[PDB]
């Protein structure tokens, strides 16, 4: 019989590859001792072998897929102007103002790539050839309740097309080659969110890896927009949640507890 | 004769790649309509060949480096406790403290990578084998005063290794051969900082590029560190300057006015 602090212990030093079965008999220093050698040999593996970083990893290779299929890789500021929020449809007389983590009086962490991606595609357009295909991969902030699969600092693939091409069925198109390519299996569901419209979720499960929306929206005129495009915005920490078989997303995270979703903590 | 609105907006269409030595005596509007044509040309090549924003490309070329090299790939918070700041000798009436992007009471943006690092030399130190070598690249604040070589928002690398190896050549040998890698010519020069203590400073000129440390230094106390290390940290964005000969380092950001030194606002 173990407490709820041994338990909570031996949990974080588990690992998907582990075997998890039958309770044993083994006292609790002798379990804790057998995991840390596990995961002491994980992280050593992992050393002698690729020494890349599971989320890194796959923000290399999100990047590469659309870099190769024709979008534009992106760049743009994680500290944004609380107007873009503002200019979004979120105001703060809003349950959803409440997630914005603020900086100074004016700035903000970006909850969403949407704005700088609008921003981005507005410009875009005086240069381009039709169809403009960019993309963004980069941190992203909300307030969340603690949960298994939310994260205060996450990192959001977001890419879209603008001009010809923006059907749904493209939109779906995309989203299928992406998930066939990290290997993932998921159903679309019809949805809506009060920013974008109806939207297209793409689930795993119950688990949403993101929202998807066939523009035009009333929002463009916002935004300088009056093409019609199409995008989706995934959580890479969710996708990576998904590949690894980890049950809280935050062996999936930016992290000082966890690399790779092997517990730094490996003293007894 | 220009006014100096007029000379601003013909300064930022200007690119290295363009020809800058006499005054024409063209009329603005069209000496802003050639540059913008070339701008816009300069973009359609990007998105016709390559399509990779040059910080995201460097960023996996140096990620390459390291890990081809033996140093394990780090993801680390970029949102931090402001008591990491404090430990690292940066209390709250010092001048340094002014630069710090506080975020809600406890929290701030990491001005740089050291912390963290540390942090994962200790815990790492339970699991890998001599020398440990170590390396994160992302995301860095502070508020600065408006420059040409500074950002508020820019990116740090911080490579570190701890154990055996850890010599002053052996820190200049890391750095050269990784400035060599990049085409960068350098000179190191002598200084200090009162968090570090005494440093070598990577010269481009008149440019820093990075400051290193040999340790140990005291202050590794307060960090559970008692193991010899090396370590240096630099800027990507002025990489990117001395790379691409940008005079302004606005435009190697993350922004939504330059994309590949490029501006985007392309109107008239
Ligand atoms: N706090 C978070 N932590 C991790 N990933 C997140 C978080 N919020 C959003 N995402 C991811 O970003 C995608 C697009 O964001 P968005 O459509 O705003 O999410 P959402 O509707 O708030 N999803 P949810 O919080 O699961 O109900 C989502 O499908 C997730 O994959
Ligand atoms: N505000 C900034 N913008 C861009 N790069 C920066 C900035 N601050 C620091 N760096 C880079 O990060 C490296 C390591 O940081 P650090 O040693 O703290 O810089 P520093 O001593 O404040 N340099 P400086 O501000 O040029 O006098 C520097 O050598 C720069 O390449
Ligand atoms: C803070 C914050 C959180 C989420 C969003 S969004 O618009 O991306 N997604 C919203 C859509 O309305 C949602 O799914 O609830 C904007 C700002
Ligand atoms: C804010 C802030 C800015 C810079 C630093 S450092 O320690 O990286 N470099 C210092 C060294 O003391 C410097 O070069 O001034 C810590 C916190
Ligand atoms: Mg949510
Ligand atoms: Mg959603
Ligand atoms: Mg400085
Ligand atoms: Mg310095």
């Amino acid at each position: 019989a173990l407490t709820k602090s041994q338990t909570d212990r031996l949990e974080v030093l588990l690992n998907p590859k582990d075997e998890i079965s039958l309770n044993s008999g083994k006292p609790f220093r002798e379990l804790e001792s057998e995991l840390l050698s596990r995961r002491k040999k994980d992280l050593q593996q992992i050393y002698a072998e690729e020494r890349e970083n599971y989320l890194g990893k796959l923000e290399r290779e999100i990047t590469r897929f659309f870099v190769d299929r024709g979008f534009l890789e992106i760049k743009s500021p994680i500290l944004i102007p609380l107007e873009y929020i503002e200019r979004m449809g979120i105001d703060n007389d809003t349950e959803l103002s409440k997630q914005i983590f603020r900086v100074d009086k004016n700035f903000c962490l970006r909850p969403m790539l949407a704005p700088n991606l609008a921003n981005y595609l507005r410009k875009l357009d005086r240069a381009l050839p039709d169809p403009i295909k960019i993309f963004e991969i980069g941190p992203c902030y909300r307030k969340e309740s603690d949960g298994k699969e939310h994260l205060e600092e996450f990192t959001m693939l977001n890419f879209c097309q603008m001009g010809s091409g923006c059907t749904r069925e493209n939109l779906e198109s995309i989203i299928t080659d992406f998930l066939n390519h990290l290997g993932i299996d998921f159903k679309i569901v019809g949805d809506s969110c009060m920013v974008f419209g109806d939207t297209l979720d793409v689930m795993h499960g119950d688990l949403e890896l993101s929202s998807a929306v066939v523009g035009p929206i009333p929002l463009d005129r916002e935004w300088g927009i009056d093409k019609p495009w199409i995008g989706a915005g995934f959580g890479l920490e969710r996708l990576l949640k998904v590949k690894h078989d980890f049950k809280n997303i935050k062996r999936a995270a930016r992290s000082e507890s966890y690399y790779n979703g092997i517990s730094t903590n490996l003293h007894h």
